[PDB]
């Protein structure tokens, strides 16, 4: 039963060994390796994963000397794919590279002979930032719980207490919310899905019991779970084949997992493998920073920000703020506050958010937002 | 100046030769080729494009005998990449294939020994459908105009009137809207961006003049354009290198272009290269069908629908309808109407929307929604 004024919302997350997420992490390991040697590296590194194969494809212009074999294989090792029995092995997989320089036509139109603050956007596009006061970290509970379920699986795999676990996993959480003057209040968890790759020996009942008792109960507060919560645990019945062997991975195929779990809005751009001149990442990070600053500044409880760019043009084409009815300020007033406090040119975002720093591999699993006090998660004190 | 009660929104689109879109079209050409011979083919075909290369990667179990070289090259020919001078040539590129059977573990958990109507979802995930009465086709004007600008470029390339054009293009449209009791009314076009690949001989002024006079004016009604509309036409200054040579392409990297241009919501799943058992596509198509049926049925002016699944489970885990204040019915009443009129199991969607038919390549440019009276665009007459 859904009481009037309440509603359901669902988000998902995936683990570090999910094949798409493998690709995001490798793309960002490559980015970080370049940035460690050349803070101004121009990087657009896609990764593709299938059985036995990591392929890097894209465009990099950089003064760095990067050992792609080592970078790729160390990222896969970190994830946990270290033996043919698990379906993938960093020691013995194929690493292919189809990397060229950045197009000179892009370079000339974006950054050649431009003052850093006045570099053009590296592409056109639209980006959104979102924040919600329903959790301290200003993220939707649906996505936070989904991420934490995957993190718990990785924790119990790595600590050896559930040694039948393997790195590829997916989770999904449906929460019922109460409307509260434009904001939302979580009531209960309606449905949880967990699927995780596993060894050939463990049986379904052992896995389902462990997923409930050692994963869900260790993550989701009991106050949100009741006798009617629906659990779909290993619903396919068998998930021995996994990782890239089970399903091809590509960079930028988990963009909703990377952001807000379907809340807010999304402009379509992927984050991983891209340096700060690619506004798909830098402007989305800055828009998150704006949104979170508006909420933590007490101006909104819930807020969406849209920005957009034209390739070669530094300033956003427009900015808009939607507060869901949760501000006493008007949309015009909030925009004025944002314009007075933020400069969303990529060549200024880079300074404010320290986006030449090689921290990107850390962003590439468990969402880019709501964790670890990255610069875009530290609210700006607003003057108005 | 933005009057209170009005706001800006931006969407983008890309052309048929945009490298990500090339990949979507190839993935769906492969799907269609399989379905022409085996309506029950299980297809999960990713495409990757870089200079000189189309790679197919993924999982296909099918009784069809498909000539991947021919299918790929004919799709690239159709797009218009037919000479080294354009950066890519269907006759002479490399076509690599890394395709395996569908994982038997997925097959057993999804469809093996299951009645078709009771096939499980091919994955977990969340999907949204959206419709808006602001255009006859029930799509956001921002995205419709952006698509039409790309289509116009392709038209003028193919008819030889702008022979300097090449297949890779991007467009972006910002519209100012009036709020209208939860619905939206377009007022004016605020900013247009167009970038299109071009030959080495044509100059920037000739291109910018043509883009305004022969493309924008031929697409965007004059009533929406005024002396303050901002035009960013060839803003990078030079776009001779393009297609995969300029920028790697991957399937499923234009998911917001494929859907609502940022309006509504998105669950993250990509459409192209996937048969109907992959709910990322079938359930999103069905959710669009539901949303459009609610609007065309006079129950809403604007509506968002969320559904979600667990792998192996046929019925959606939940359904929710949000009408933005544009229905006299409650959310409970709309849900009741939807449940009485629709069955969102994938093995029923396939019948209602005829999803074994090989029409998918046609969906893979210019958006999956709002055009050509595909089955999900033909509203269902609702009984209640
Ligand atoms: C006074 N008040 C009214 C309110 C209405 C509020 N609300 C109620 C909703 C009810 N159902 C659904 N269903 C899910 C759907 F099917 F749409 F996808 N979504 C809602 C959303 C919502 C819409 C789009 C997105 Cl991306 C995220 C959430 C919402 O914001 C919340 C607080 C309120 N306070
Ligand atoms: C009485 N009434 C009130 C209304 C408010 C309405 N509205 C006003 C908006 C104002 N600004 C923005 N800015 C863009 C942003 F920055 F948020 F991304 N978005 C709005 C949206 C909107 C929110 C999320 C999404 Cl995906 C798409 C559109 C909206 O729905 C529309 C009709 C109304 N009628
Ligand atoms: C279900 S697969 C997508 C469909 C697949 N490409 C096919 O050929 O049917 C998407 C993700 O689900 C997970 N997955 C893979 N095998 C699975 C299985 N046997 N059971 C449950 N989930 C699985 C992995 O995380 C994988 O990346
Ligand atoms: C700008 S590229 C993304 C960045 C690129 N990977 C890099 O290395 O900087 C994204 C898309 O923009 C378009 N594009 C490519 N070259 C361009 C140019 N010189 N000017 C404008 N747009 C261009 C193509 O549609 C391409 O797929
Ligand atoms: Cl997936
Ligand atoms: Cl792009």
């Amino acid at each position: 039963f859904i009481e009037e004024g309440t509603f359901l919302f669902t988000s998902e997350s995936v683990g570090e060994g999910h094949p798409d997420k493998i690709c995001d992490q490798i793309s960002d390991a490559v980015l970080d390796a370049h940035l460690q040697q050349d803070p101004d590296a121009k990087v657009a590194c896609e990764t593709v994963a299938k059985t036995g194969m990591i392929l890097l494809a894209g465009e990099i212009t950089s003064r760095a000397a990067v050992d792609y074999q080592k970078v790729v294989r160390e990222a896969v090792k970190h994830i946990g794919y270290d033996d043919s029995s698990k379906g993938f092995d960093y020691k013995t997989c194929n690493v292919l590279v189809a990397l060229e320089q950045q197009s000179p036509d892009i370079a000339q139109g974006v950054h050649l002979d431009r003052n850093e603050e006045d570099i053009g956007a590296g592409d056109q596009g639209l980006m959104f930032g979102y924040a919600t006061d329903e959790t301290e970290e200003c993220m939707p509970l649906t996505i936070v719980l989904a991420h934490k379920l995957n993190a718990k699986l990785a924790e119990l795999r790595r600590n050896g207490t559930l040694p039948w676990l393997r790195p590829d996993s997916k989770t999904q959480v449906t929460v019922q919310y109460m409307q509260d003057r434009g904001a939302v209040l979580p009531i209960r968890v309606h449905t949880i899905v967990i699927s995780v790759q596993h060894d050939e020996e463990v049986c379904l009942d052992e896995m389902r019991d462990a997923l409930k008792e050692k994963v869900i109960k260790a993550v989701v507060p009991a106050k949100y779970l009741d006798e009617d919560t629906i659990y779909h645990l290993q619903p396919s019945g068998r998930f021995v084949i996994g990782g890239p062997q089970g399903d091809a991975g590509l960079t930028g195929r988990k963009i909703i997992v990377d952001t807000y779990g379907g809340w807010g809005a999304h402009g379509g751009g992927a984050f991983s493998g891209k340096d700060y001149t690619k506004v798909d990442r830098s402007a989305a990070y800055a828009a998150r920073w704006v949104a979170k600053s508006l909420v933590k500044g007490g101006l909104c409880r819930r807020v969406l920000v849209q920005v957009s760019y034209a390739i070669g043009v530094s300033h956003p084409l427009s900015i808009s703020i939607f507060h869901y009815g949760t501000s006493q300020k008007s949309e015009r007033e909030l925009l004025e506050i944002v314009k007075k406090n933020f400069d969303l040119r990529p060549g200024v975002i880079v300074r404010d958010l320290d986006l030449k720093k090689p921290i990107y591999q850390r962003t590439a699993a468990y969402g880019h937002f709501g964790r670890d006090s990255f610069p875009w998660e530290v609210p700006k004190k607003l003057k108005y």
